[PDB]
């Protein structure tokens, strides 16, 4: 009704607030973030530089898909980092094309501050074509997986270069079985309190990625290309994570809640680092 | 602001409240909403018992979107589909503006819908930044040689012809005729005068500026604005205006609008009206 009073459709999301139907046209969803209204934002980055997490673009792209009946995120490549400076407000736009005749829509995420030019930070494809989801869990912790000591894992990433403040220090337990890694990940109470409003809170899905850096440790490397991403259940505060390599050279991830019920499936996640590297 | 909290830009206008820049190489869309409850003058323009959004409202919408992209001049606008206002149901408005070409010209379109109906395009045209060199403010008012006209029965005549002009749209107060030219003074009712400052030009004021042109032709039948060319708004928020209408060689009318001190307000190079088919938008009258 805020949005409705402007002639648009209200969106009830912590980061997106209005939907603008274009008349073939497609659709645009808009929103505004900052470290005042999303304090967890200040806890993710590279050194002193803050970066909107890759998992936030996944959350945004899936939520736009929900609005057009295309919840499956078939593909998503991340292009430019979204540097957030201080408590500057950041305008967000998620642009969704009309459906092609193959059913697929293109999705894009743009952002800017002030009147500086918009920059495209994410681009991919949305569909309603769904893959059959991975079965639910049973035995936890999984049989034959050895418990790993992550007691000081966030310090190993603190001097490697990663910038994970308290909201993104989610990894609590991990195990290794062969090339598989298992993990328990949970939000702090502050982000836990907001979690119910998201598809999957961006800080929780990011921290679900942290245990993959246990099997093979490569400097700083961040999610880059996602493939076959489906959110299965919403509002999670704590999750279990099952990560495996693909023979495509990437990582599969199957996310469940504390009862083993599916939360999220990621068919493949490629990550990449980055003149001169850091140390 | 409201629009700011949604990640958009606010627009301060009575009918449009938000500007959404479309990054990519697309342009802009401005959005708003209207209803007889928030815009009571809507109820006072139509044909028969059918409330119709005034074509001048589309001129106002298109020009306001032009200002938002630094393209203030309405080079051309064609009205495509009438917009019926059904009771007090709200109407969603969208004004789409393209990226400028190499010419510096932008395409503009106005869409509307109520409830969950599909959008309908009501107006399409072209904005430019090119301004016309202004027309002379030469003032004896009224001009020499102009003969006063009794307009006391004018709106009663227009009613009998078929026009539906309620109180907010009965702004024609005085008129003079010289050759095939008409001069008019037009004033908003107090209710519309109070909100006129926020408009580029109140749609009810611009529409009544068109009422004096029928005094020469005395056309049988109802006709509504259809095509506009060279619409420049030179001064915003007028309540009372002077009007100078004359034909062009197109079968069209030009109009130059000044304020009550003779200063420029708006210029319309060409306006074409089109006859309304009996039985099109309201029922036909009953034969006698």
């Amino acid at each position: 009704s805020d949005a409705g009073g402007l002639g648009q459709a209200a969106v009830d999301h912590p980061m997106l607030g209005a939907a603008v139907e274009l008349p073939q046209g497609g659709m645009v969803l808009t929103g505004r973030i900052s470290t005042t209204t999303h304090p967890w934002l200040a806890d993710h980055g590279v050194g002193e530089t803050v970066l909107f997490p890759g998992t936030g673009f996944v959350e945004l792209a899936v939520r736009a898909g929900d609005e057009v009946g295309c919840p499956v995120l078939e593909e998503l490549t991340l292009e430019a980092p979204l540097v957030i400076e201080g408590d500057e407000p950041v305008q967000l736009q998620v642009a969704v094309t009309a459906a092609g005749e193959d059913g697929r829509r293109e999705v894009a995420v743009h952002a800017r501050t002030g009147q500086r030019p918009w920059t495209r930070h994410a681009a991919g494809t949305l569909t309603a074509t769904s893959s059959t989801p991975s079965p639910a869990d049973e035995q936890w912790p999984p049989a034959g997986a050895a418990a790993v000591d992550v007691s000081g894992h966030y310090e190993a990433l603190a001097n490697t270069g990663y910038g994970y403040g308290p909201a993104f220090q989610g990894l609590k337990r991990a195990w290794i079985r062969g090339n598989e890694v298992f993990a328990e990940v949970e939000l702090d109470e502050r982000e836990a309190a907001e979690a119910g409003g998201y598809g999957i809170h961006p800080a929780l899905l990011d921290a679900a990625l942290h245990a993959t850096g246990l099997i093979e440790q490569a400097g700083v490397a961040l999610p880059f290309a996602w493939n076959g991403v489906e959110l299965l259940a919403s509002g999670a505060q704590r999750v279990r994570v099952h990560a495996q390599p693909t023979d495509d050279g990437a990582t599969s991830l199957h996310i469940t809640d504390t009862t083993g019920a599916p939360v999220a499936g990621i068919t493949s996640l490629i990550s990449r680092p980055l003149s001169r590297p850091r140390s």
